[PDB]
């Protein structure tokens, strides 16, 4: 999880700053 | 957005598949 | 033998191909 | 210059490569 938590969360980030929505974010937490 | 929004939709799902907590969903939504 | 974060690796990169990721970029990460 | 597209795949390459993303998975990917 190191590994795989911090890619998680650096992947996360990147995605916000990209402008991923809160309609994606809110269908992500559907699934 | 295309391209743009093709990466994000495939990178969340497989960032949901690797694991991606409910929590860190949360606290990308209050971002 | 394949781990979750190695799954996710493969993933990433293919979205990455996909998207439109250059040999040039592919290269520069080679020199690290 | 940098499009949000461009900032994303640079971003993402980088977390890849912190992960352990391999010498030989580049070489795959630049085969493609």
């Amino acid at each position: 999880v190191s590994k795989l938590s911090q890619l998680q969360t650096e992947l996360m980030a990147a995605l916000l700053e990209s402008g991923l929505s809160k309609e994606a974010l809110i269908q992500a937490l559907g699934e």
